[PDB]
């Protein structure tokens, strides 16, 4: 009795890589500007991963996209 190896398998898991770790190691973020933004946002995963709109208030828009753009596709 075994797991079927036979096929082909696609298994979309929800394992959090510790995004926000990194998230947090964005440029355009500040982790000076940190403890203001936290004013804002509960944690680091919501401040960066927070609307374009919030993130405008504290740079600018295409900052926040660079930001916002960065943990949604990366490389």
């Amino acid at each position: 009795s075994k797991n079927p190896l036979l096929g082909k398998k696609r298994a979309l898991l929800l394992s959090e890589p510790s995004l926000l770790r990194t998230v947090q190691q964005i440029p355009g973020v500040g982790k000076v500007k940190a403890p203001l933004l936290l004013q804002k946002f509960p944690s680091i995963q919501q401040l960066s991963n927070a609307s374009i709109g919030e993130l405008e208030q504290v740079v600018g828009q295409a900052v926040a996209q660079q930001i916002h753009a960065f943990f949604t596709q990366p490389r």
